[PDB]
């Protein structure tokens, strides 16, 4: 059994299973609008780890949330904990990419008794917003909810065109990465494929974490952390982020590659696996 | 000859119940009630306010409104979105808010977020929510996540006598008159095997995953651009809180203090009339 | 001291609305209304039946009851299950049914299927549904499947004026009085941008995928074990289908022929009283 | 490029899972499995049907497809509507059906109801459902309603060991190869606290409220207009029964008895090859 559907009280999620059942327990969390194939190159190279590569709600093959429910960062965090519950995992590790790393950091700072270590790829904290702009940000979220019903779903008469659309998407990623994502990310429609998604995933949060919030979460992490930063990712590029990371104990490894370096090619996957295999052996 | 007084309002994600008061051509007002109450909170006040077309709305998970779908939250800004979608479904572009306790807090959030939509605020014994600072936010998220994991299917209290259901509501919150409790019970009880239960959603007991900071709350109140009339109960808590008074002296809101408890507009005809005098004059101009 | 008259009844799969009539300790009766009507169908009749505890239920997708979840059907046995679950949720082991039109049909199905639970049947101008034999069944299923594919494209009329919503109900279906249409409108209208719509589920227009055959219907009628009182409107069912008269002659139901239309119990006080006299004597035995 | 093998198919009311086999330009076929099985039922068979574009569908409630919403039924004609909607979502107007057991019964209902849509039926060890006559229908509805009430108290079994769940598949109704059980278990088992559980919806155990009569079932089989290839197991009840043998000689369906059990296309590679041969020819004509 390597592809399972996990039933939570409120939602059903899909996950792809890697590694030996006696392996160290890991939940692998992907980035915004991706799916579990984000780890298709990396997970097989991490021997000794039992890796549950989860599709977040509204992504890959996991269910969309019920009517009215939100896609906030801590909704994902709850879902992950309930996945751990269904597996019998009391302490487990998190391997996260981008948004998945942000969710992992929130979980580790909120529930340090549950999280054994963090392996993070080019993600750490969310975009923040301060109290002075909060009334305005809530108005924007409420107005976008009203407009949500009239929200676009693109269609692609043919496979490689959908792949190509993803190569030019949120960030730059290799054709093979896009192909790997597409195998879990496309659903058939009349007249071809669309990228399975939930329009609500484009809604702005009604309440952003303030910088102090984000800082208190990273400061609340109690387990070891290995943070891979892509040289051509804009995380490593931001100067404020370099300053923040120097104040933190997290283990940093800069590696050549883009935001999706673990997926773009076998060389990036192998480079990332080296760092994390060593991390987990300790 | 007969007029429509009780309706379902269909929103895209949920169906809510509402009682309609006043002339179809009256000034448009949505009335929002307190936590674990329902639209009967306005059963004495709304009839006393002539010239107003008042939609007294049951919040999700209260009164006769639907419970939210599985996995959905009961955060303050979820109610705020529901209220705005009600105004859309009614075809209302600009409207006023009449709010009691939690309903007042929701009204402030809406007015501060969307000043172009809210004409005025009439607030009863409520203004800003309890707040939480960033240094405690990790601990509060963990408590919120733990409570979610622990939430269970349990038989809420059952009362074989209606009298006893009413009495259980008097023991609750602060002080509330027997008449107020009975009015709330008419819309707040559901039949179950062997009696009545106070209809509720278990998720309403869960703590927020992320509270507003004191600075968030201040920014929302300082962002309200429309006229505001705030009534404080003399035997409630807000009228005695000195931090509350210091805040109000920095704000342009009209303030009135009236005798009675936290439900003064519901306890008796006199308090209902006392609040109506303040709101009728405010809405008249 | 105030009594509870309007409630939500929570079933495992749906939440229904009901109006409560009579003393809490009266004989238990669930009152079931006609297709596209609501509990106000019993607004004149139920108050006249002293000593009966009547739960006037809104069927799913009608009045103020919730619409069924996505993909669920509105077949006659679906309503029967709901009614059985309503009795469970009220704690009622044995109970009687008071049914009008479609609601009478559902009552007969329930009485025939679970005779152990049903003490008495009071039926107003309804008995069996329209039937279909096996030779048209593949055709009818194809037509039901096609209607399901085409259902996305359904919309409900909007009435800017309340009077216009009422008059739309007098023309629609059979002939009912202006007062009847007003009474049903009090519980059947919801507000929408620029006016009112008769609250309804578009699935209610779908044709059944499998109609009961004539033998099914007659077996259900024959399977009723309890005393039955049937009211026959002079201008209702029998005027529409005089073939029924010979069936009725082979059944042990008590029959009362009364003037008026299909909604004789709601059209006016004269019909309400006459039906009430018949049912009040029936329920006393 | 890599190819898309596993997909979700979004219908208006439910989201299903499917595995895609074969050349994207091949003959359009939807493959339908048996009660409590899943798309792995076609794991051996579909790879051997070259030239065919086979959508191996998980029925609602089975495998990796969503469960139906609260209150929705799992009746034969609900599956049939889902299959039609899958075809629409795929942009298929005319298509073939490959069905095992329950899936074959669904396919016959579809062909009989919409002959203009179904190119060919390839049926494995199924044809019509168990029927029931009108004189038993009140009692059968009663049993279905009672089962709906009792379903509350059920909890699904939990196997601490993978294997006890697999070999739990072999026990009960049906004889089936261990390879068959493990193949089905790959898509039909889910991890839970305590071990694994079979993913199928507990409501799948509910008896139908209304069976087709013999006449209905005959009218459907006799309404099928397209070519039909039916494979019967010699080790199955369908082939041996005389009333069934008599019916088949009256029907213009290509018929082949093959050695093997009810799941002969899945028990072993030899059985799969055998069925492949018959169907591969049938689809070439």
């Amino acid at each position: 059994v390597e592809e399972v559907r996990i039933s939570l009280p409120h939602i059903e999620l899909a996950a792809h299973l890697f590694g030996p059942p006696d392996g160290k327990p890991v939940i692998a969390l992907h980035g915004w609008l991706d799916n579990a194939m984000s780890f298709s190159r990396l997970a097989p190279k991490l021997a000794g780890l039992r890796i549950v590569a989860l599709d977040f709600a509204g992504h890959g093959h996991s269910a969309h949330r019920a009517e009215g429910a939100s896609y906030l960062l801590w909704d994902y965090a709850l879902d992950v904990l309930m996945v751990a519950e269904q597996l019998g995992w009391e302490r487990f590790s998190l391997l996260g990419h981008s948004m998945g790393a942000i969710v992992s950091v929130l979980l580790a700072g909120a529930l340090p008794e549950r999280i054994e270590r963090l392996a993070l790829i080019d993600g750490l904290i969310p975009y923040t917003g301060e109290a002075d702009k909060a009334p305005q940000k809530l108005g924007e979220a409420l107005k976008a909810q009203l407009a949500l019903r009239h929200k676009r779903k693109p269609v692609y008469a043919e496979l490689e065109k959908a792949v190509e659309a993803r190569m030019r998407g949120v960030g730059e990623i290799s054709r093979e990465a896009a192909e790997l994502l597409a195998q879990r990310g496309l659903e058939p429609v009349p007249g071809g494929y669309t990228w399975r998604t939930d329009a609500r995933l484009t809604l702005p949060s009604p309440l952003r974490l303030t910088q102090a919030h984000a800082l208190n979460f990273v400061r609340s992490v109690e387990c070891p952390v290995s943070l891979v930063l892509a040289e051509q990712g804009m995380l490593a590029v931001e100067p404020r982020m370099r300053a923040l990371l120097e104040t933190l104990p997290f283990e940093r490894h800069h590696l050549p590659g883009g935001h999706h370096l673990h997926l773009d090619d076998e060389a990036g996957a192998q480079a990332v696996a080296r760092v994390f295999a060593a991390f987990f052996a300790r």
